[PDB]
C-alpha cells in the first residue's frame, strides 16, 4: 500500500486521479515525480511551468547545469534530477511536441522511460500544451508501462472524458 490515495484504478498497473500533479507531489512525496519537459529544460509554462514554480525555480537553476554540461535531450529521451520539495527525484521526459510537427510515435519511447522506475506520479505526456490527443496519451501509457503508474490530470472535464471513454 502506497501513500497516493484516491486513484481510479485503470489496469492492473495504471491509476488515475483528477489533481494537480503539483498539489499531490507535495502531498505524497513520491519517488519519482514526471516532468513533461522539453529538450532545453526549459520549464516556462504547462506541468513543468508549474512543478518549477513550485520549486521556487531551483528546478530550472539546476536544469540550466544539466543542460550546460550536457546538452540537450533527445525527443522521446529523459535524465533524472532532484525532485527538490516535491519528491525524491523528477524524471524529466520529453514526449513529442506536436505543435511543433515532431514524431508522435516518440511518444512510445517517451514512456519507455518510466519502466526504469517501480512506482511514478505522471502527467500525460505529449498532452495538453504540447498538443497531442490526451486520450491517445493514455491509451500509449497503458500499452507500454509496466511499472506502476499514477497518473494526475487537473482539468476535470478532461479527467471525465478520459475516464468515460477508457473501456
Ligand atoms: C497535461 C494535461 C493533459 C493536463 C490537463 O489537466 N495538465 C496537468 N495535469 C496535471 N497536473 C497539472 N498541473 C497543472 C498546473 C498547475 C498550475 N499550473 N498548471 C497542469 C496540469
Ligand atoms: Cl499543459
Amino acid at each position: 500500500v502506497n501513500s497516493f490515495s484516491g486513484y481510479l484504478k485503470l489496469t492492473d498497473n495504471v491509476y488515475i486521479k483528477n489533481a494537480d500533479i503539483v498539489e499531490e507531489a507535495k502531498k505524497v512525496k513520491p519517488t519519482v515525480v514526471v516532468n513533461a519537459a522539453n529538450v532545453y529544460l526549459k520549464h516556462g509554462g504547462g506541468v513543468a511551468g508549474a512543478l518549477n514554480k513550485a520549486t521556487n525555480n531551483a528546478m530550472q537553476v539546476e536544469s540550466d547545469d544539466y543542460i550546460a554540461t550536457n546538452g540537450p535531450l533527445k525527443v522521446g529521451g529523459s535524465c533524472v534530477l532532484s525532485g527538490h520539495n516535491l519528491a525524491k527525484h523528477c524524471l524529466h521526459v520529453v514526449g513529442p511536441n506536436v505543435n511543433k510537427g515532431e514524431d508522435i510515435q516518440l511518444l512510445k519511447s517517451a514512456y519507455e522511460n518510466f519502466n526504469q522506475h517501480e512506482v511514478l506520479l505522471a502527467p500525460l505526456l505529449s498532452a495538453g500544451i504540447f498538443g497531442a490527443d490526451p486520450i491517445h496519451s493514455l491509451r500509449v501509457c497503458v500499452d507500454t508501462v509496466r511499472t506502476n503508474v499514477y497518473l494526475a490530470v487537473f482539468d476535470k472535464n478532461l479527467y471525465d472524458k478520459l475516464v468515460s471513454s477508457f473501456l
